[PDB]
């Protein structure tokens, strides 16, 4: 599959602004929804911010704000859909699951094969993915540059793979965050890319997922 050398979809105006998941855990909500927010979008639909709140009350299959799994959202998703964070905001703790106007429904979700950036690179060069790392104090503190910090021990948490690129020969994933603006480079990390160790920086290529619509 010809893959560009450099994607970005906030370019492409498939990204909300970034979000604050604030202290609750529903890191695993954040990262299943800005990957369908954007599918929508790249497939023809409006850009519209979508509801992790909803999520983390009703995907009974997840723990709310005690950790879940982007899978368990997206099946919720299928099923039952979401709906807008203007109708269900987000206020960081778990709730009943309220009822609200469904926005949309996905199709499904795929994984990709374990450890395999370039196989990541090909899937998000065409849409957002999901991923998961394993974050300890050096990805914490992270403010600008291409990360190459250590990383923790195990994974535990849940962003997004929104493109890649290179700066001086050096590749990097361009990944969101959900902590806010105010971290990183205004709420992303670019990390390094194509290592040597194929489960990527941090784990990035551990287990990434991505909906499907249609």
């Amino acid at each position: 599959f010809p893959v560009p050398p450099s994607v970005d979809w906030r370019e492409k105006g498939a990204l909300v602004p970034i979000k604050n998941q604030g202290r609750c855990g529903s890191c695993w909500a954040f990262s299943a929804v800005a990957s369908v927010e954007a599918l929508n979008k790249i497939k023809g639909g409006e850009l519209i911010s979508l509801s992790e709140q909803m999520m983390v009350d009703c995907v009974n299959a997840s723990y709310g704000c005690k950790g879940g799994r982007q899978t368990d959202a997206f099946k919720y998703i299928k099923v039952h859909g979401i709906a807008s964070s203007k109708d269900y905001p987000y206020v960081g703790v778990q709730g009943p699951c309220q009822p609200k106007e469904i926005v949309l429904k996905i199709s499904g979700y795929r994984g990709i094969v374990r450890n395999n950036e370039k196989y990541l690179q090909i899937i998000a060069s065409q849409q957002v993915v999901s991923i998961s790392i394993k974050v300890g104090k050096d990805f914490q503190h992270y403010k600008s540059g291409i990360f190459n910090g250590t990383c923790g021990d195990k994974i535990n948490h849940g962003v997004n793979v929104v493109g890649y690129g290179s700066e001086n020969g050096i590749p990097y994933w361009i990944v969101r965050n959900s902590w806010g603006k105010g971290w990183g480079e205004q709420g992303y990390i670019r990390m390094r890319r194509n290592t040597s160790n194929p489960a990527g920086c941090c784990g990035v290529a551990i287990t990434p997922t991505f909906p499907v619509i249609d």
